[PDB]
């Protein structure tokens, strides 16, 4: 009987940052209660002030992480104002049946509607827009996020001793294909439906115009680097709705992974790269061991370094010379 | 001494369908005997009507599931009738020496061939054309399909428990490459032969024109839905003999998977999307836990809705609405 | 104290093949040095006789593989003679911090630098050039390879006993994407230098103009064939510093497989076919049990036959009838 379980309200925050949450439950199952307003703005997503008419959940790209236990329900009120244009929906890998709410949650600019699923399954898991045959448009246009079911015990290692996090950062990774003129030169739009027939010619492709952690070249650099101290325990969760990635820490490891980002399985240990299929997400833990600036990136280092996957760590602490020390500094 | 074995004779059925097998292993080991047929015929792969010279196994793209178990002896007899134009040949993924039987196999139209090997390893494994020099013309033409080597005792859960299905389907995913004009419109051709170079010019690009389910968009689909019962157990099996997918289940997911394929291994629980490399088959088991229609995507969605790899299962049965309910329907 | 521990000096070799190590350790902890020095070389990369600027670690594409223990200290002279034209440095995915190393191995023309870094973590791990705003150009013009951190018991296998190889090689893949003018042929250049801003461009496409093993088409092939003897047991090291890869031995299988290269994992049983994601290496172990050529292919079989990414082994000894026999020879 739901109506004899506690309600709890969680207001989500922008990533790569995280809506605070337990990882051991501290109460029984419960329902939780979400709210996201579906914004359609344009976004600038490079250097060159490349601009598309991104389709988001709750005005970010990704949209936002939400945190809940296993066999806890949640409760989503999926808002689409009258101030957008097109049809929308919600499809939640996380959740069993109509097309993970998909069928359910259809909802056109003014409307709204309140969508309940159980949390059956432990892991990190996509959610995305898929509206009939309009689907790949609306996820590659930035219109995907993700979600988490800790099991109730928390995080535990490939023995079953637990693992806890100090700090939990959110990467969406988004491939854009932004149409182009027979030059090569970036095409604008007025409104979003204008793209629609050049945007599904851009897509079949199967080539991406940029390819960003947190909807913009640069995002996760300077002032916006992930930051930690040596010795905390950082959870990083990643996800990519649509094409495969390849994170990796430049100067680090995923000591434990969940490639496929799913908690039941015991993690992968000691990883320098690992794959995550598009339609996932996926989980490094990592404990840090030397201060300094890290990069985090997609290792097709193309896809990093030339069209946009690639954010920054700032660690502070004390050096250790025993891991690593330079014996001779360049020189003739 | 092969020759005290029993023998026995199985007839092939079309994908999506396998033919009738016992998980767990009634006798001791036989050499079970197969027949196929190679086939050139001309195929419609699209709404469009865009038409390939496609080469196959008995008729279909992709061709028949075989199901032996581990340690029979499979003996296939293949036949090259004298209609056709090209030299073909097999090579089994599941076998060892000889390159899978390649080297053995190569029959001239109006020949055939009887090979026999065993099945020493279990697991789903791919089986594919392979002629010398035309190697990658042969697998994208549509040449190819999938061997299942069961364990005497049938599959197992990570624990070692039995899991048994109710029923088996085979999705063969084929990546095409038709060749285009100037302007991108697909070409024809009266032969197999009268393509070869735009063929190689076609594939070279490393981007398909088309991505399908069991030889067709949309074949999966319609009247020929997948379907299953809430409560039945599922295993399905996917190929890729080529190119990379990654399924997933719309509504589920992938209780037990063997992505890579092979039972020696525990399987991965609770996916939401898994990775078949190219020149893998891969196994997921499911049970249906709610009624309605469900895709079954490579989620890569542009591949998906695009391109066309995308199914459909319809599944009977009872809703149950502590899993998923529409607290509030769309409204104002 | 590192100064009490005793210091090696190792003398690498071309791949395929590797330097001379014990698989459990004789010894303690060492300090291993290695020696390499940068070369950039005009390199013919197919059978039509084209060549790029190749920027290589001791003359090779890949670089060496380093074989060390798990908590040995490498120390590694890098030299950058003044021949070079281009600053280099090196991030080893094995080492903690700085970037891999590469924050202070940063060398102009006419400089060195010795590193040393503890190997804490047991597996194959990359290693590449990465130097500040050119990554994928020095990467993908053949300035990676790969270092193997044995545990120093030697490899295990997934029950924990012993696994020992007879011998051992290296396969280093190589994605190259060679630029083009506008009919599609291939351009030539003087200096590394002059292809800098066509590079990029050929880069941004993702799709790679060649894709080969041991730095060209065909180089694994002849006389430049791997060799073993039925019953050895052989471990294949292969690295891709850039782009995914699918492996795959035509007539045989991989026995044991750490498909993302990490020891304290267990292997994957039986593969037929397993993914080692862009900047990852991995390590496949088999025992040959026929005789024969077999080829050893990235079973994305365009990439394979078209592009460039196949090799053979020959097998020498006796053929075996149980495991596989032509039963009646192709005919009428
Ligand atoms: O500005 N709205 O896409
Ligand atoms: O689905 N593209 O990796
Ligand atoms: O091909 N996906 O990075
Ligand atoms: O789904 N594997 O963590
Ligand atoms: O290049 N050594 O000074
Ligand atoms: O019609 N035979 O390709
Ligand atoms: O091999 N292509 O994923
Ligand atoms: O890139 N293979 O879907
Ligand atoms: O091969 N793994 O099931
Ligand atoms: O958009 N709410 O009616
Ligand atoms: O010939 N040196 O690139
Ligand atoms: O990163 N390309 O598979
Ligand atoms: O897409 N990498 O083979
Ligand atoms: O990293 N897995 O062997
Ligand atoms: O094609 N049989 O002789
Ligand atoms: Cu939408
Ligand atoms: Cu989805
Ligand atoms: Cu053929
Ligand atoms: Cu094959
Ligand atoms: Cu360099
Ligand atoms: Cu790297």
């Amino acid at each position: 009987d739901i109506s004899t379980l506690p309600r709890v309200k969680v207001d989500l925050v922008k990533p790569p940052f995280v809506h605070a949450h337990d990882q051991v439950a501290k109460t029984g199952p419960r329902v939780v209660e979400f709210t996201m307003t579906i914004e359609e703005k344009k976004l600038v997503i490079d250097r060159e002030g490349t601009e598309i008419h991104a389709m988001t959940f709750n005005g970010s790209v990704p949209g936002p992480l939400m945190v809940v236990h296993e066999n806890d329900y949640v409760e989503l009120r999926l808002i689409n104002p009258d101030t957008n244009t097109l049809l929308h929906n919600i499809d939640f890998h996380a959740a069993t049946g109509a097309l993970g709410g998909g069928a359910l949650t259809q909802v056109n600019p003014g409307e709204e509607t309140t969508l309940r699923f159980k949390a059956t399954k432990p892991g990190v898991f996509v959610y995305h827009c898929a509206p009939e045959g309009m689907v790949p448009w609306h996820v590659t246009s930035g219109m995907n996020g993700a979600i988490m079911v800790l099991p109730r015990d928390g995080l535990k290692d490939e023995k079953g001793q637990p693992l806890t996090y100090d700090k939990i950062y959110y990467v969406g990774e988004q491939d854009f294909y932004v149409p182009k003129d027979e030059a090569g030169n970036y095409k604008k739009y007025e409104t979003p439906g204008e793209a629609y027939e050049d945007a599904v010619k851009a897509m079949r492709t199967l080539t991406p115009t940029h390819i960003v952690f947190n909807g913009a070249v640069g995002a996760l650099t300077g002032d916006h680097a992930l930051t930690a101290a040596v010795g905390e325990r950082v959870l990083v969760v990643h996800s990519q709705a649509n094409r495969d990635t390849r994170p990796h820490l430049i100067g680090g490891h995923g000591d434990y992974v969940w490639a496929t980002g799913k908690f039941r399985n015991p993690p992968d240990l000691d990883q320098e790269t690992w794959l995550i299929p598009g339609g996932t997400a996926g989980a490094a833990f990592y404990t840090f061991r030397q201060p300094g600036v890290y990069a985090y990136v997609n290792h097709n280092l193309i896809e990093a370094f030339e069209l946009g996957a690639a954010g920054h760590f700032k660690v502070t602490g004390e050096w250790n010379d025993d891991l690593m020390t330079s014996v001779v500094k360049p020189a003739s």
